[PDB]
Order: structure tokens, then C-alpha cells, then sequence
């Protein structure tokens, strides 16, 4: 009944925040290698951080209930972004209720409209920015613009898009997230909240006026508005109450924030690999898959006739996962294989680490869409168990739709010799900005 072997500190109360900041992959790999164990504890400012680095031991982290493993006290940082009483700020039972309303808005039933709506905004963006036949663009900043555009074309109603467009909304999103610093998640003890508040107090009033307007159309039942907002208004809790504007806006914000960073990074990655000359066989097999498709794609095409595309996307999330660390706070310990994690200990599971386990993924730095996890449950890019990703189906659909639409009508050339190196400065990891310069070439008669 002993604890994981603690990696020693040299500079004290720095813990490892410097060695970790530069390159998390190498650091964690070295820790795993030296300690001869996938399971080990590191110190971050004195805090006992315990990583579960053995892909065979994943279900230990993802299976327990919240009362045993609590995300809240480690994920608090998001409380100003979504507001109070929303998500973690709210108690677990009612957060579950909140998440149920959101998940019931991303049902495969809603997805029938999404495919044509995503294609519309991709082709709009390509008509206004891909204007020349040959041009240089930054892929990372462009896929983001496409992700926010198409996501608003899916879950935002006509009237809401007239009173808010995506391009202004993304400026509200960045206005809101800038209060996040990676080194504020382990210390329980704001110069940006002042700008964070004014963004929500702006969005909340805009939404409130759309609601005031929709209740004055509601008389006809002819308004027929069934978007993310439309369903969240109708939401009724277990105890008869309904969502207030504060809880409503927070939910919309969360819906967009979650998808926009993770999806755009995924898309960008996916495009850089296929674009690369070493990956030509994969680009061809992609083409073999999408060449037969009509100009206007339907739900079946993307979902049913596009497995290989999904193999590329998933591989991209397997190789370079957007979220490096998933975290919990232990309230009551349960055995982790042979070791045991004590109460008060901060337990983590790292998609960045696990996705690079030689047994699970031989040659982890190789992009290979046809490869299958050699250990069941190794791939945890969307998480697993109690807190698996509810946006997984939508993001997959979103990225695939974009890839199919882009490659069908364009060719791409990477100004670089090698695929961009990930940037670990940010908490959510994507490829380097100044490395993401790409040349586009339009396909002609
Ligand atoms: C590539 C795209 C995405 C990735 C990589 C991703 C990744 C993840 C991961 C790793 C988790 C687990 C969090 C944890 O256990 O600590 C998660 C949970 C979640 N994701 Fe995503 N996600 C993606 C897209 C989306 C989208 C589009 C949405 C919503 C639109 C979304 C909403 C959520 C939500 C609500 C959770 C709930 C976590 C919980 O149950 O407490 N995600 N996602
Ligand atoms: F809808 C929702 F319920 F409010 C919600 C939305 C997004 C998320 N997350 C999320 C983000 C991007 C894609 N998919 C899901 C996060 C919320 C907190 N989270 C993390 C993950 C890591 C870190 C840290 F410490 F590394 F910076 C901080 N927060 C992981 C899931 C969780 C809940």
C-alpha cells in the first residue's frame, strides 16, 4: 500500500515548473524511464503531482465517480470564463444536468443540418481569402476562422447571427480567455477579469435581448428556432427550475471555447501531414475516398463513407494531442495497479505521455493513420469513462467536413522542409504560428 516513486527536486519550490515548461514530452519521458515506472509523482511548487503514465492503468483514472476523483478543485480556473454556478462552479449533480442539456443538443439527429451548413461557410471563406490561384496563407489562423465560422453556422440561429457574427464572437472569446495562465492551476491562492467581465456582460445582454425578441415571436409557433440557445431555454432541471441567463450564456461560451481551440489545432495538424511530400500515399488514399463525392455533401457522406479521413484526424490527435494533461483531486484513494495514491494528492493522466508509449504506439513520432492502438484504451485524446468528450462526434464531423471540402478544390504546399514543431508555451498545444505558412494552389479544369 505504498505510493509512486517521487522524482527528486534540485531547485526547491520551483518543483519542476522550468524543466516542464521547455519540453513536457522529454521531461515526462525521462521521468518515466529513470523511475522504471509509468506511474510516478513529480513536485510542482511543493504540490504532489501524480502522473498515471502506464496506458494499461488508464481505467483507474477514468472509471471512478466524482466523489472519489474530483476535477472541480483543479479546473476552477474556468469559473470566471463560464461564470458562477456553471460547470464545475455548480455542484456535480446539476453540472451533470447542465451537461445533459448540452449533450442533448449535439445528438446525431441535429447533425442532419450540419454538413451542408459547414460546407457553406468553408466555401464562403475560400471565396474571400483563397481568392488568387496561387497564394500564401497561415493555416493555423485560417482554420481557426473556419472553425468559429462553421460552428456558428451550426448552433447559432439566423437572428443571432445577424446580431452576432462569428468574427466578432471570436473577438469576444479571446477577450474572455486571456485571464488564463498555465501556472495558476496548482496554487489555490485579477488584472484580466476586468476585461473578462465586460465580454460576458456584453454577450449576456445581447443574448438577453434575443430572448426578449424571441418571446415576442413565440406567439405564432411559426418562429421555429431550434438552435443551441433554443434548446437551452426549454431546459428544465430536476427540481422544476430553469436555466438563468448567467447559466445559459456560460453554457454557450463553454460550447464554443471547447471546440474552437481543440478543433482548429486538429484540423491544422491534419492538413500539414497530408500536405507533406512524405505522406503522399495517404493523400492519395484520401483522394480515392473523396473523389466520388458530389459538390454538396450530406450527412451520410461524412459519417458513413469516410472512415480513412477519421483515421487521419484521430492519428493527428494521437500524435500531437491538444490537451496534454487531464487532472483530478483525490478525496478518497483507490489502488492504482500496485501503487496507491494518497488523499490530497493531485492525480493526473497525460494524453501527451500515454500516446508515446512504445508498447501502445511504436514509433510515436510517426504519423500513421492506419495504425491501431496496440493496447486497449491507450488513445485518450478525448478522455474516457465518466468524463469522455461530448463534443467528440461534432468535432470529428467538423474537421472531416473541412478536410473533404478543402482538398477537393485545392492543393497545398508546405513552405517548410518539416512538419511544424508543437508549441508548448500555451496550455492547449498546437503547431508553431510562424511555421504554419502555407502555399495554396487551386485545381483547374
Ligand atoms: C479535438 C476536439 C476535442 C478534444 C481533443 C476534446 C478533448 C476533450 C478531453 C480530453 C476531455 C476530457 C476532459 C477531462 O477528462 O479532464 C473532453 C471533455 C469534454 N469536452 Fe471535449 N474535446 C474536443 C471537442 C469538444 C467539443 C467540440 C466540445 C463541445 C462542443 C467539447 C466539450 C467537452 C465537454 C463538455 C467535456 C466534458 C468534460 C466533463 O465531462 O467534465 N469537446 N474533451
Ligand atoms: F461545457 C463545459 F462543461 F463547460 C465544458 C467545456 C469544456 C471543457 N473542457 C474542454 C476544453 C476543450 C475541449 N474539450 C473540453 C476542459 C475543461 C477543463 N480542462 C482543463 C484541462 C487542463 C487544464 C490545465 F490545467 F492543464 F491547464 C485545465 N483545464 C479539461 C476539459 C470542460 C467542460
Amino acid at each position: 500500500k505504498k505510493t509512486p516513486p517521487v522524482y527528486p527536486v534540485t531547485v526547491p519550490f520551483l518543483g519542476h515548473i522550468v524543466q516542464f515548461g521547455k519540453n513536457p514530452l522529454e521531461f515526462m519521458q525521462r521521468c518515466k524511464r529513470d523511475l522504471k515506472s509509468g506511474v510516478f509523482t513529480i513536485s510542482i511548487g511543493g504540490q504532489r503531482v501524480t502522473i498515471v503514465g502506464d496506458p494499461h492503468e488508464h481505467s483507474r483514472f477514468f472509471s471512478p465517480r466524482n466523489e472519489i476523483l474530483s476535477p472541480r478543485e483543479v479546473y476552477t480556473i474556468m469559473t470566471p470564463v463560464f461564470g458562477e454556478g456553471v460547470a464545475y462552479a455548480a455542484p456535480y449533480p446539476r453540472m451533470r444536468e447542465q451537461l445533459n442539456f448540452l449533450a442533448e443538443e449535439l445528438t446525431i439527429a441535429k447533425f442532419q443540418n450540419f454538413v451542408p451548413a459547414i460546407q457553406h461557410e468553408v466555401r464562403k471563406f475560400m471565396a474571400e481569402n483563397w481568392k488568387e490561384d496561387e497564394g500564401v496563407i497561415n493555416l493555423l489562423e485560417d482554420c481557426g476562422a473556419m472553425i468559429i465560422n462553421t460552428a456558428c453556422q451550426c448552433l447559432f440561429g439566423e437572428d443571432l447571427r445577424k446580431r452576432l457574427n462569428a468574427r466578432h464572437f471570436a473577438q469576444l472569446l479571446s477577450k474572455m480567455e486571456s485571464s488564463l495562465i498555465p501556472a495558476a492551476v496548482f496554487m489555490p491562492w485579477l488584472p484580466q477579469s476586468a476585461r473578462c467581465r465586460e465580454a460576458r456582460a456584453e454577450l449576456q445582454k445581447i443574448l438577453g435581448e434575443i430572448i426578449v425578441a424571441r418571446e415576442k415571436e413565440e406567439a405564432s409557433k411559426d418562429n421555429n428556432t431550434s438552435d443551441l440557445l433554443g434548446g437551452l431555454l426549454k431546459a428544465v432541471y430536476r427540481d422544476g427550475t430553469r436555466m438563468s441567463l448567467h447559466e445559459v450564456c456560460g453554457m454557450i461560451v463553454a460550447a464554443m471555447f471547447a471546440g474552437q481551440h481543440t478543433s482548429t489545432i486538429t484540423t491544422s495538424w491534419s492538413m500539414l501531414h497530408l500536405m507533406h511530400p512524405k505522406n503522399k500515399k495517404w493523400l492519395d488514399k484520401l483522394h480515392k475516398e473523396i473523389d466520388e463525392f458530389p459538390a454538396q455533401l450530406n450527412y451520410d457522406n461524412v459519417m458513413d463513407e469516410m472512415p480513412f479521413a477519421e483515421r487521419c484526424v484521430r492519428e493527428s490527435i494521437r500524435r500531437d494531442p491538444p490537451l496534454l494533461m487531464v487532472m483530478r483531486m483525490v478525496k478518497a484513494e483507490v489502488k492504482v495497479g500496485s501503487y496507491v495514491v494518497p488523499k490530497g494528492d493531485i492525480i493526473a493522466c497525460s494524453p501527451l505521455l500515454s500516446h508515446h508509449d512504445e508498447e501502445a504506439f511504436p514509433n510515436p513520432r510517426l504519423w500513421d493513420p492506419e495504425r491501431d492502438e496496440k493496447v486497449d484504451g491507450a488513445f485518450i485524446g478525448f478522455g474516457a469513462g465518466v468524463h469522455k468528450c461530448i463534443g467528440q462526434k461534432f468535432a470529428l464531423l467538423q474537421v472531416k467536413t473541412i478536410l473533404a471540402t478543402a482538398f477537393r478544390e485545392y492543393d497545398f504546399q508546405l513552405l517548410r522542409d518539416e512538419v511544424p514543431d508543437p508549441d508548448y508555451h500555451t496550455m492547449v498545444v498546437g503547431p508553431t504560428l510562424n511555421q504554419c505558412l502555407v502555399k495554396y494552389t487551386r485545381k483547374k479544369k
